[PDB]
């Protein structure tokens, strides 16, 4: 059981997820922030298990009325829910009620919404604790879902240990993580992979981001400002980058 997965944007039709699957089983999963199949150069997912994701309450691209049908047609083993509701003006009670209505009926493994690493009350893990209070046992889930961006491996380690200390019986997936712009992304992931591989309560982790610098600059310039291009798992030619090599 590897834990590694691809955070695979909507704009990745040029790239092949199989490039980061060398058959040694470290890379096992792919998600694309949507409920439609990853856009790839191969028509497949390179042997990786696709995890659907209802990242907004409803969108043109992931209409929530189609969430059950898409899961059934595509046979996901796992589904992810809202993307960073903690900073997008969704109340813990609104999320709980939407989650019970729309996600609960998918009879597979389920993740509560991805929250940010914010220490603010009503954001991050505080927002998540308030959503779990609102659910009061009525949200069916398997995982909690973390994001992290910061400036040091030490801060990242402290944050995952803090999440485990708050939710010690919970299983964690890390759907997005990298250093902010200027950090040495290679040194970070070289620390972070063996650390996360050693935690029995972390099931999956997805470096931000399994694309190329050119596609991230073309489609997501805000991400290039925030993270730079050093965390892109792909090269501009579709090969593995210095960070992609760490995935094997
Ligand atoms: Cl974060």
């Amino acid at each position: 059981s590897g834990k590694r997965g691809l955070a695979w944007p909507w704009y990745n039709s040029p790239l092949d997820p199989g490039v980061l699957n060398n058959g040694d089983g470290e890379v096992v999963a792919i998600y694309d922030w949507e409920t439609y199949a990853p856009p790839t150069s191969t028509g497949g997912t390179g042997g990786l298990g696709f995890i659907g994701m209802q990242g907004t309450m409803d969108s043109d691209s992931s209409p929530v009325a189609q969430l059950a049908t898409r899961q059934a047609q595509q046979g996901w083993a796992t589904v992810f829910s809202l993307n960073e509701p903690d900073i997008n003006g969704i109340t813990p009670a609104e999320a709980a009620s939407w989650y019970i209505e729309w996600v609960n009926p998918l009879a597979i493994k389920k993740a509560l919404p991805a929250v940010t690493s914010s220490t603010t009350s009503g954001q991050g893990l505080s927002w998540l604790s308030e959503m779990i209070s609102a659910c009061a046992g009525a949200c069916y889930f398997d995982y909690i879902n973390l994001h992290w961006y910061g400036t040091s491996f030490a801060e990242f380690q402290a944050y995952i240990e803090q999440a485990h200390n708050q939710f010690p019986s919970y299983t964690i997936v890390i759907s997005e993580f990298a250093l902010t712009n200027g950090g040495n992304q290679v040194a970070f992931f070289e620390s972070a992979f063996p650390f996360l591989d050693g935690l029995s309560y972390v099931l999956l982790y997805f470096p931000f981001v399994a694309t190329s610098p050119a596609l991230l600059q073309a489609n997501d310039p805000g991400a290039v400002t925030t993270v730079g291009t050093g965390s892109c798992l792909y090269t501009n030619a579709g090969g593995p980058s210095s960070v992609g090599n760490l995935m094997y």
